[PDB]
DNA sequence: CAGTAG
DNA sequence: CGGCCTTACTG
DNA sequence: GCCG
């Protein structure tokens, strides 16, 4: 559990309206420190004792005292005034920095304002549709339950079919921000031309309410649950061959961040990770490579030098 | 392409 | 100094 | 932001 939240919670701030604005790699530089601070052992409380931790430097060690001597940061005190409605507009799915503040500098501050005056994508409005529902986690026994709807609609098409829920679902979290489902099949090709006849099915029995992106093998969409006190939840679903289940699979799985780092470390070794496959010999791109053979999530870990780690231990 | 997202 | 993951969808 |  973390140690230091009474840093990170003061942090968190500045790091959100660094994001906001558009200053991403500054954003990208706190939310590393972040996540290091509370990952971390024994509350910090030496300058010198937070520079050593990595993702922790000068600048970020002296806003960590300030925080333990004067229990405040000053920084925070010179927010902008138009980052809390850069975040309500940002909160909008498919609205990001650059729509959020040219928003704002036609004038919107509300959301009132932005539907009856902004310029919205089809996404957009659908996202402003369910804003308050897409703001909310839900219960992890709810995303079993989409889970469930979505396998056995699939299922109904080849009882073959695997269908597994990865996302912060497999990673065993309490609550659930959307559901995301892998599906694929072991004969390695009956996973082909179902994507449209599943999501009709979906469709038809009104699970599926709206759609936001829908590609070869990716669909982002919006459903509902059936019954009384449902709310509308995000859904996304990837269907890949079965020569691919294990880095899609560890992809899907996440985190996001765990994702990067496992990436990032790849790109050092010569080798380049992807949610189709673990590649040698990559001429950075400019050289494809040679893909390696990785029939387990376990393989990637291995063929990287890393001790496997289970979903639970991926938040970064 | 830029923006957004997983 | 200059990357900071990689691929995909939208229009 | 941090880090090589
Ligand atoms: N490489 C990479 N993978 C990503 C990224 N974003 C997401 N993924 C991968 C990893 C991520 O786990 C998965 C689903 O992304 P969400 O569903 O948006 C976030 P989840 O972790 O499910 O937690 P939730 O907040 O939903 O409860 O796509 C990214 O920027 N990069
Ligand atoms: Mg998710
Ligand atoms: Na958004
Ligand atoms: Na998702
Ligand atoms: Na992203």
């Amino acid at each position: 559990t973390n140690h230091n939240l009474h840093i990170t919670e003061k942090l968190e701030v500045l790091a959100k309206a660094y994001s906001v604005q558009g200053d991403k790699w500054r954003a990208l530089g706190y939310a590393k420190a972040i996540n290091a601070l509370k990952s971390f052992h024994k509350p910090v409380t030496s300058y010198q004792e937070a520079c050593s931790i990595p993702g922790i430097g000068k600048r970020m060690a002296e806003k960590i005292i300030e925080i333990l001597e004067s229990g405040h940061l000053r920084k925070l005190d010179h927010i902008s005034e138009s980052v809390p409605v850069l975040e309500l507009f940002s909160n909008i799915w498919g609205a990001g920095t650059k729509t959020a503040q040219m928003w704002y500098q036609q004038g919107f501050r509300s959301l009132e304002d932005i539907r009856s005056q902004a310029s919205l994508t089809t996404q957009q409005a659908i996202g402003l549709k369910h804003y308050s529902d897409f703001l909310e986690r839900m219960p992890r026994e709810e995303a079993t339950e989409i889970e469930q709807t979505v396998q056995k609609a699939a299922q109904a098409f080849n009882s073959g079919l695997l269908c597994v829920a990865c996302g912060s679902y497999r990673r065993g979290k309490a609550t659930c921000g959307d559901v995301d489902v892998l599906i694929t099949h072991p004969d390695g090709r009956s996973h082909r031309g179902i994507f449209s006849r599943l999501l009709d099915s979906l469709r038809q029995e009104g699970f599926l309410t709206d759609d936001l992106v829908k590609g070869e093998t990716k669909y982002l969409g919006v459903c509902r649950l059936p019954g009384p006190g449902r709310r509308h939840r995000r859904l996304d679903i990837i269907v890949v061959p079965y020569s691919e289940f294990a880095c899609a699979l560890l992809y899907f799985t996440g985190s996001a961040h765990f994702n990067r780092s496992m990436r990032a470390l790849a790109k050092t070794k010569g080798m380049s990770l992807s949610e189709h496959a673990l590649s040698t010999a990559v001429v950075r791109k400019v050289g494809p490579g040679r893909v390696l053979p990785t029939p387990t999530e376990k393989d990637v870990f291995r063929l990287l030098g890393l001790p496997y780690r289970e979903p639970a231990e991926r938040d970064w």
